[PDB]
């Protein structure tokens, strides 16, 4: 609607960054409304859903167990880690550390799921054949989080991540379970949601993922509705600003707003 398409400006201006938004019709894949696009941003950690994606491909393919145990070291404890720091010595099922990736948005998780499945290489690989030909995953956590300036590793586009979310999560591409799963972590209660959960009306539904990142980067992936169903796909990114962490979150939660109020 284009009273979100003001408030992206708007945010662009308080932020001093460049916002990419776009919002698709989740049954159809219409796309209802964008800024920017097909413009490049970086992931950051709304790349766990592709991972845990990519994961439950495998366990489809019956190449990997959901109650596979990963056991692993005081080294490969990152920052930003809260489930896994409480497992080095008895470690995690690989169901397990999807739920921390998603939900705690533990680093270490996402980088052992990496691990599983090969590493960036073999996402990005999985994302190609699916269709995405713009999303890259080149690094793991926290190096991944960067954001420097010129760099095109680990990013996607609006409407490239949009389409590998609606693909995920609707149609055949993972299994009935697996696709529930997907959502389930996505939809479970988290510790803060600013960015959206904080707009969402009562008896909506959202499965969602957050990102945050070095020099500005902030972004949200999600699929949310009235009536306990999703409908619409959202994607939110900023990379550049130098405002706050607050005035950052401010800024993408009035976009949400914006979209919940001229839904
Ligand atoms: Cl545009
Ligand atoms: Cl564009
Ligand atoms: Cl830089
Ligand atoms: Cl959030
Ligand atoms: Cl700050
Ligand atoms: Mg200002
Ligand atoms: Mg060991
Ligand atoms: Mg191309
Ligand atoms: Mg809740």
């Amino acid at each position: 609607h284009p009273e979100t398409l003001v408030k992206v400006k708007d945010a662009e201006d308080q932020l001093g960054a460049r916002v990419g938004y776009i919002e698709l019709d989740l049954n159809s894949g219409k796309i209802l409304e964008s800024f920017r696009p097909e413009e490049r941003f970086p992931l950051t950690s709304t790349f766990k859903v592709l991972l845990c994606g990519a994961v439950l491909s495998r366990v489809d393919a019956g190449q990997e167990q959901l109650g596979r145990r990963i056991h692993y070291s005081q080294n490969d404890l990152v920052e930003y880690s809260p489930v896994t720091e409480k497992h080095l010595t008895d470690g995690m099922t690989v169901r397990e550390l999807c739920s921390a990736a998603i939900t705690m948005s533990d680093n270490t998780a996402a980088n052992l799921l990496l691990t599983t499945i090969g590493g960036p290489k073999e996402l990005t690989d999985f994302l190609r054949q699916i269709g995405d030909k713009e999303t890259r995953l080149d690094r793991i956590e926290p190096d991944l989080n960067e954001g420097k300036l010129g760099d095109l590793r680990d990013t996607t586009t609006p409407k490239a991540i949009a389409s590998t979310l609606r693909k995920l999560l609707t149609g055949e591409l993972l299994t009935l379970a697996s696709r529930q799963q997907l959502i389930d972590w996505m939809e479970a209660d988290k510790v803060a949601g600013p960015l959206l959960r904080s707009a969402l009306p009562a008896g909506w539904f959202i499965a969602d993922k957050s990102g945050a990142g070095e020099r500005g980067s902030r972004g949200i992936i999600a699929a949310l509705g009235p009536d306990g169903k999703p409908s619409r796909i959202v994607v939110i990114y900023t990379t550049g600003s130098q405002a706050t962490m607050d005035e950052r979150n401010r800024q993408i939660a009035e976009i949400g707003a914006s979209l919940i109020k001229h839904w």
